[PDB]
């Protein structure tokens, strides 16, 4: 009836003293380099245990998926989120509001035709916008988030914002600033010390700024909405939320209120918008270090589709190189190294170790998607970890960006049609030039902390 071996942690700081808060993965990666796969960590005040490789994190999440099935802090947002929504909420709100959030994206049709024509036709009106560039060196960054977004934006406000929106540029500002917070060293270090450092002045006070600033927003579309609201038939997901607040307020216990509502949007909108378009930014990097594989790319696209029409989703299963290179880069890139904290939420003994009740666990994601016994050179990029000798798709048991078990990305649909769409649809178009030779490409991450975030890098695309 033992915890996991670890450092033994200092009283209040933890193992502070063991930890690069610049690097905490490599940090975590080193400690089981000699305790193993599953070992106790502190950060902080924070008890948590953190799982590596394939084998530690599925006999977890998966195995024992209902016991694991908890959520644990995320201080940064845990701020602005206080345990409502349904990402960072626990028990049986956590199980209401995911399961009224599958049943409503389907709804409005995830991985159905709809969304299909949505992205398909917001793909283009991107297309537009690059092809208006004229080749000149631009920052990708805000032209992909604001297409990527949008898609997003239509299922939950109803329809897209305006390119030329001042306002909506501000919002993508705040959800790129708040989330590379999340990265820094300042970040990582608030996980450990949330309680002295949210009084204190530095780059977490102008995170909450942000994520202050987002909420007031979707609180003002959630007013707007509801004032002007039709009981009978709804136009995006804050209406049908609203519709089932009306039918719950009979019921004292119901979990669909106004502070849900407005916490469980942000969680779509902040989600549907950074981790589809960060994936992107990183994938285009990626093409122009590797000039060998965008040109198979291309080629992959002209046999199987063409210049005439738009690629759709079930273009996908002729192109197995393409759909190989996708997969390649969302584990090269490696969005979420840590995934987002569960937590037992009963005592739980997990392989011959005892773990208490409300114990934070660390499914380290990142050391799976670089699990060497599933990948032959784990930290190269190599698109030929998703293919075999006859050149088909080999599926991975290893590839979890998207994490398994009972929390696992319910957006995960969404963004896999977004992703492939998007990609070969802008690489269908251009091909991409960098100002610097491919040698001289620097590949790896600018902060690694709760999310992965590549450098910056100017670009262009020059039609063909
Ligand atoms: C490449 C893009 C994406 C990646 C790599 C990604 C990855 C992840 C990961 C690792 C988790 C953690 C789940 C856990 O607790 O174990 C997660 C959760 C979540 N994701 Fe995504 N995600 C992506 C895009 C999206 C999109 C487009 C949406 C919008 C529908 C979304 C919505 C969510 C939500 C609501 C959760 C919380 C689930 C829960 O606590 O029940 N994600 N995602
Ligand atoms: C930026 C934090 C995001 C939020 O508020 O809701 C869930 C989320 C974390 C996340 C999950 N999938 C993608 N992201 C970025």
């Amino acid at each position: 009836g033992k915890l996991p071996p670890g450092p033994t942690p200092l009283p209040f700081i933890g193992n502070y003293l063991q930890l690069n808060t610049e690097q905490m993965y490599n940090s975590l990666m080193k400690i089981s380099e000699r305790y193993g796969p599953v070992f106790t960590i502190h950060l902080g005040p924070r008890r948590v245990v953190v799982l590596c490789g394939h084998d530690a994190v599925k006999e977890a999440l998966v195995d024992q998926a209902e016991e694991f099935s908890g959520r644990g802090e995320q201080a940064t947002f845990d701020w602005l989120f206080k345990g409502y929504g349904v990402a960072f909420s626990n028990g049986e709100r956590a199980k209401q509001l995911r399961r009224f959030s599958i049943a409503t994206l389907r709804g409005f049709g995830v991985g159905k035709r709809g969304i299909e024509e949505r992205i398909q036709e917001e793909a283009g009106f991107l297309i537009d916008a690059l092809r208006g560039t004229h080749g000149a060196n631009i920052d990708p960054t805000f032209f992909l988030s604001r297409t990527v977004s949008n898609v997003i934006s239509s299922i939950v406000f109803g329809d897209r914002f305006d390119y030329e929106d001042k306002e909506f540029l501000s919002l993508l500002r705040m959800m790129l600033g708040s989330f590379q917070f999340t990265a820094t060293s300042t970040g990582q270090l608030y996980e450990m010390f949330s309680s002295v450092m949210k009084h204190l002045p530095g780059p977490q006070q102008q995170a909450f700024k942000e994520l202050q600033g987002l909420e007031d927003f979707i609180a003002k579309k959630v007013e707007h909405n509801q004032r002007t609201l039709d009981p009978n038939s709804p136009r995006d997901f804050i209406d049908s939320f609203l519709i089932r607040m009306q039918e719950e307020e009979k019921n004292p216990n119901t979990e669909f209120y106004l502070k849900n509502l407005v916490m469980t949007t942000l969680n779509l909108f902040f989600a549907g918008t950074e981790t589809v378009s960060t994936t992107l930014r990183y994938g285009f990097l990626l093409l122009m270090k590797h000039p060998e594989v965008e040109a198979k790319v291309h080629e992959e696209i002209d046999r199987v589709i063409g210049k005439n029409r738009q690629p759709k989703f079930e273009d996908r299963a002729k192109m197995p190189y393409t759909e190989a290179v996708i997969h390649e880069i969302q584990r090269f890139g490696d969005m979420l190294p840590m995934g987002l904290a569960h937590r037992v939420n009963k005592d739980t003994k997990f392989r011959d170790f005892f773990l208490p009740k409300g114990t934070e666990v660390f499914p380290m994601l990142g050391s799976v998607l670089r699990d060497p016994r599933f990948f032959s050179n784990p930290r190269d990029f190599n698109p030929q970890h998703f293919l075999d000798k006859k050149g088909q798709f080999k599926k991975s048991d290893a590839f979890v960006p998207f994490s398994i078990g009972k929390r696992y990305c319910f957006g995960e649909g969404l963004a896999r049609m977004e992703l492939f769409l998007f990609f070969t649809t802008i690489m269908q178009n251009f091909r991409f030039k960098s100002p610097q030779s491919p040698k001289d490409i620097d590949v790896s991450p600018k902060h690694v902390g709760f999310a992965t975030i590549p450098r910056n890098y100017t670009m262009s695309f020059l039609p063909r």
